[PDB]
RNA sequence: CAAGCCGAGGAGAG
RNA sequence: CUCUCCUCGGCUUG
């Protein structure tokens, strides 16, 4: 209802058209000074009798309800209409009806896109521009290539330049609305110069149709006073040791290269190895030739074993190396508990390496005499913290994967001394499913932020889902273990400590380069000031030039990848899907179908009775629904489907190989979407009638 | 709650 | 340009 002096200034220009940026720190009340503006535009249509509806653009799921429960509808509830739409409701179905109503809107983005292009394409209602008088946005700097809401911006563009031709052509100019972004910082994209980066604020500005940027710089001090930063520090370790555990792996790994017979060229424990890995499986998967891409599927299991051992314990290598191995020996069983029983030397020779030395390694792994450095680092840190701040403690860890994240929370369960200081801790991941792990739902995401705002949990272990959107309490102790992505997370980081006694911790090895991108990340913040402050004191006249220079080359750069993305033949049966460990068929192009011209499907009956079916563990831990599928080899292919009551089988295209008919040059392709065929949608006129 | 499709961005390494 | 990791969004079957 009330504004500060320093959200004044800044939001002034706006009150009267110009659309603009605006880039303020972390926490300085950047929703309210929305709000205001909000209000002040409607209550301001309203005096001069015209039509008056704001639109809010997030990115994310959980911003549309938070603002609709904590900023907007508070303060707005009395005088308009409110109301927060995304993938998750039921209000997403007439979109072109709403906005006849309710003229405060928040949005997920996706949804305009959509109903406009429904309205651009199709005969549905559908919605445009012109409908309303203000969009307001937040997270500016995702604007960039062919993002979410580059595309609404694109078509402002045009219709713009559409208004400023038609300006000498005709009078009737459509009335555009007005635009109003709002950042914490833009980011440069990706230049070694203050040229080249202030050549990217210009391109955000142009895809913004803005006028200025508008950071503070006047009402300063009440800035520095209500508002402060942590205090940036590094702790480093090194390691001149643990050769037992690692050189028992590599000989394992040594052992396995000269059984193939091939030269990587390379080290173990990296990425370039794990390239090479993969690159020689799907080469072998094209021939043929197994007794190589087996060992390269162990190798890279091996491999991240390796890599998680520089940052994590023993253990969870062992631990993940069991489960493998488990599954595999509960494949082969599940397989021959089926009819006479033959079975293959290079899985033997792998078990046999294996398991001979599985006890070996378990005795090796518990060994707390070289357990690891930066664990212990992170330790004192912790305890350093824990011990000063006494049940105002709350904490933030992050790391780059998922099995770290539980690795890290089963661990502070289990030492006392983190329990003893009241170190009451949880993990926390997204929701996408991909990348060989159970993700986690929304729903379980905030209810953790909700133990977190009661304080169930003191510390939170993430991945990088934190570092934007959701609302987390102000916290002290967040720390950085092993990832360096850019100056956008490192500032949107660097944003959450308040609560004074604040840090902000960089945690890493010797010979790993990551304290050279922290200091890299840490220039690009000073530079990206100075270049805003070359724009702002830029020439108006200048200013315009550039980027009408920019939008017209933004549109342009959008037809030229049009041609390409709209340039695809038609065959109906001209392949033959193989199994991808074992060389043997499996299917013909003709008996697969397609369910809502999305899922992939075979529904005859000499592929029922080429698998067996084993129970699904992301559902054991209950009934089982969704059966995952396994071939006669042991390689795994796809996932039962329920439609129409008949249970037919999907399946994928990662875990198969092609064959054409004509030559032979066999391909993986990793998804449906890549290859170029058609499949006929479903019908039951076949296997019925 | 499980399963799958499509699109987008960021980082590394090559 | 490729591979991997991370995140997000929209949409289907159950
Ligand atoms: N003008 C204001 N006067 C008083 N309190 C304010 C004002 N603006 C914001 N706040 C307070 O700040 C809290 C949330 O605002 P804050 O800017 O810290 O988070 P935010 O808006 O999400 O910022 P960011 O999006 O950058 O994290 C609210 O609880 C509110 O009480
Ligand atoms: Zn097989």
């Amino acid at each position: 209802l009330q504004l500060r002096p320093y959200q004044m200034e800044v939001a002034q220009p706006a009150l009267d058209g110009k659309n603009i940026i605006i880039c303020l720190p972390t926490g300085s009340g950047k929703t309210r000074v929305a709000v205001y503006i909000t209000k002040d535009h409607l209550d301001k249509k309203k005096q001069a009798s015209e039509s008056g509806k704001v639109i809010v653009l997030v990115n994310k799921v959980m911003l549309a309800e938070q603002l609709f429960r904590k900023e907007f509808n508070p303060y707005l509830k009395k005088w308009y209409r409110i109301i927060g739409l995304s993938g998750d409701t039921q209000l997403k179905i007439s979109f072109p009806e709403v906005v006849k109503s309710y003229d405060v809107i928040i949005s997920t983005a996706q949804i305009l896109e959509n109903s406009l292009l429904n309205l651009e394409s199709g005969d549905d209602d559908g919605v445009q521009l012109s409908d309303f008088s203000l969009i307001i946005i937040d997270e500016c700097h995702h604007t960039n290539k062919e993002a979410v809401y580059n595309n609404i911006m694109r078509r402002y563009l045009k219709q713009k330049l559409r208004n400023n031709d038609l300006k000498k052509q005709n009078k009737p100019a459509i009335p555009l609305p007005q635009i109003l972004g709002l950042t914490a910082s833009p980011g440069v994209g990706a230049a070694k110069k203050q040229s080249e980066a202030e050549k990217h604020i210009l391109n955000i500005c142009a895809n913004l149709d803005a006028f200025t940027i508008k950071t503070v710089k006047e009402n300063l001090g009440q800035l520095k006073h209500q508002i402060k930063e942590p205090c940036k520090k590094f702790v480093i370790a090194d390691d001149t040791r643990e050769n037992p555990f690692k050189e028992k792996l590599l000989e394992i790994m040594a052992s396995i290269q000269t059984y193939c017979q091939k030269s990587p060229m390379s080290d173990f424990g990296t990425q370039h190895y794990e390239q090479w890995a993969i690159q020689m499986e799907k080469k072998a998967a094209k021939d043929g030739n197994r007794k190589d891409r087996v060992c390269a599927e162990h190798l890279r299991k091996y491999n991240e074993a390796l890599q998680i051992n520089d940052t994590i314990r023993m253990i969870d290598a062992y631990s993940h190396l069991e489960t493998f191995y488990t599954d595999e020996k509960e494949k082969k069983f599940a397989v021959l508990n089926d009819s006479s029983l033959k079975l293959d030397e290079t899985d033997e020779f792998l078990m046999n390496l294996f398991f001979d030395n599985k006890k070996m390694l378990k005795k090796l792994a518990e060994n707390p005499k070289y357990e690891n450095e930066k664990l212990i680092k992170l330790r004192n840190t912790i305890l350093e913290q824990f011990t000063r701040s006494e049940e105002s403690s709350r904490g933030i860890i992050f790391t780059k994967t998922r099995q770290s994240t539980y690795a890290l929370s089963q661990w502070i369960m289990e030492n006392a001394k983190f329990a003893e200081v009241g170190v009451k801790a949880h993990h926390l991941i997204g929701a996408g499913h991909s990348s060989e792990v159970k993700p986690m739902t929304q729903t379980e995401q905030k209810e953790v932020i909700s133990k977190f705002r009661t304080g169930e949990i003191n510390l939170l272990i993430a991945t990088t889902v934190a570092e934007e959107g959701l609302d987390i309490k102000e916290c002290n102790i967040v720390i950085r273990y092993g990832l360096v992505t850019n100056e956008i997370a490192m500032v949107q980081a660097r944003g959450r400590a308040r609560a004074d006694e604040s840090t902000y911790v960089l945690v890493t090895s010797s010979g790993s380069g990551v304290t050279e991108r922290e200091i890299v990340n840490d220039f690009r913040e000073k530079m990206m000031y100075k270049a805003i402050n070359r724009v702002q004191n830029m020439k108006p006249e200048e200013y315009a030039h550039k980027i009408l220079e920019l939008q017209v080359q933004s549109i342009l750069e959008k037809k030229m990848k049009v041609k390409r993305s709209i340039a695809y033949n038609d065959n109906p049966s001209l392949i033959t899907l193989l199994c991808k460990n074992c060389s043997m068929l499996v299917c013909s192009g003709e008996n697969i179908h397609v369910i809502e011209k999305m899922h992939h499907v075979n529904m005859t009956p000499e592929f029922k009775g080429l698998y067996i079916v084993r129970e699904n563990k992301a559902l054991q831990k209950d009934y089982q629904t969704n059966g995952e599928i396994i071939c006669k080899c042991g390689q795994a292919w796809g996932t039962m489907m329920v439609h129409k009551g008949l249970d037919l089988p999907c399946l994928k295209i990662r875990n198969f190989v092609v064959n054409f008919k004509n030559n032979s040059p066999k391909k993986q392709y990793k998804k449906w979407v890549e290859l170029p065929i058609r499949f006929p949608d479903l019908d039951y006129s076949e296997y019925c009638l």
